[PDB]
């Protein structure tokens, strides 16, 4: 049945999905299907965002080499 995880989402053209501020992925991630979203700085190659309980159907971030 339901199934969801908190991750970190990434644009289908893998990417990390670059928001301008937590109004962004907050909403942006609504449009997916979360609950939320946040902008969490983890290092200076950019903000990305993070979504809550994101739904499998819906991208995200994987291993190998952002555009």
């Amino acid at each position: 049945g339901e199934e969801v995880r908190d991750a970190y989402i990434a644009q289908p053209h893998n990417c990390v999905y670059h928001c301008f501020r937590d109004s962004y992925c907050n909403d942006l991630c609504i449009k997916h299907g979360a609950e939320s979203g946040e902008c969490k700085w983890f290092t200076s190659s950019g903000n990305a965002c993070w979504c809550v309980k994101l739904p499998k159907s819906e991208p995200i971030k994987v291993p190998g080499k952002c555009h």
